[PDB]
């Protein structure tokens, strides 16, 4: 395996974006109805700190080249105007849906236009609750991940592909703290 | 002629940003070497200053990966011993950098230095040198690469030049209004 701290590599940087520009063409065909415009009417972002803020930048970019206009709002995991504006909720990793369910719940207290979820990753298996997101990048088993944003212990957000961590690494870290 | 209708001016590609990001990632590679910064033992603390940093941040710890520099991040509207870089996509008058680098140690970080995309010289209300600069603009309003016209065009991948057409209608528009 290319990284020494990795087991495999489950998705490159290439497949991410290959599966991003997919998925940015079907929001731009889903949203072509709205008339979407810089200024007066951009799609809200609504990015989950911290992990996904890799994603974000990468899938606002990808969505301009497709034509949707956007704009950014960030909220923070660890807690977990857009009135009349259609939003789009952006997290890296949905698994157990608890924090996407309040998440989608707050902000529909402020009546939204409309509201959907973009994932990264989404782990179908860990579900606490039931809950689909609109829209998926990828999906993964029951593994644990890094990389693309998503980290153990805040290291390795900014591996560029997504990775399994090897155990050999979060036990002896775990054993160390 | 320029390849976006709302700008009169491409200054800084999404290309040539990246080429200058892995000069000064070498920089900061060379710089640390003898700081020996490892993944969770002890990483380079980011400090994103938002919301415009987003892009630069995503970018830049994934070169500053590329290069040998393992970070961890953290976003700004425990670091005692750690080394700080803080990150900033546009630095103009310096009010912000100044007060944030002030704050941060307070906290007493090994130490402290600052990385900003765009630095604008001609700009200060006060003293200050950002220790790695990407690139440098004149005293021209632009956006892109996380920078807004009042929340909107972050997510276009150059740094252009707003055309005044841009903000002389929005600014009817929101008279109106
Ligand atoms: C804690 C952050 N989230 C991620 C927890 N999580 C669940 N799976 C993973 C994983 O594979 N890698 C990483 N870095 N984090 C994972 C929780 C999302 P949810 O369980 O509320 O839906
Ligand atoms: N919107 C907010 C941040 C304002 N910062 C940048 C505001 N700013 C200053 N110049 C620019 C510019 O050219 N384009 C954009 N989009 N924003 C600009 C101030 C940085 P500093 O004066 O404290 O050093
Ligand atoms: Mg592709
Ligand atoms: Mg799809
Ligand atoms: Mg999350
Ligand atoms: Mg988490
Ligand atoms: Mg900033
Ligand atoms: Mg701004």
């Amino acid at each position: 395996c290319k990284y020494d701290f990795a087991t495999s590599v489950l998705f490159t940087e290439a497949e991410l974006h290959t599966r991003m520009r997919g998925v940015a063409q079907r929001i731009a065909d889903d949203y072509s109805n709205c008339n979407l415009k810089p200024l007066e009417n951009p799609l809200v972002i609504v990015s989950v700190l911290k992990g996904s803020f890799v994603f974000t930048a990468d899938m606002v970019r990808i969505l301009g080249d497709f034509g949707v206009p956007t704009r950014v709002e960030f909220l923070r995991a660890s807690s977990y105007d857009i009135r009349g504006k259609h939003v789009l909720v952006l997290e890296d990793i949905l698994d157990t849906a608890l924090t996407l369910r309040e998440v989608v719940d707050s902000l529909k207290k402020s009546e939204p236009a409309s509201i959907k979820t973009l994932v990264a990753i989404d782990k179908p298996g860990g579900r606490k609750i039931p809950f689909t997101a609109e829209y998926v990048v990828a999906d993964v088993p029951n593994v644990f991940v890094v990389g693309y944003g998503l980290d153990y212990d805040q290291s390795y957000r900014e591996v560029r592909d997504v990775v399994i961590l090897k155990p050999s690494v979060y036990e002896t870290w775990g054993k160390e703290l």
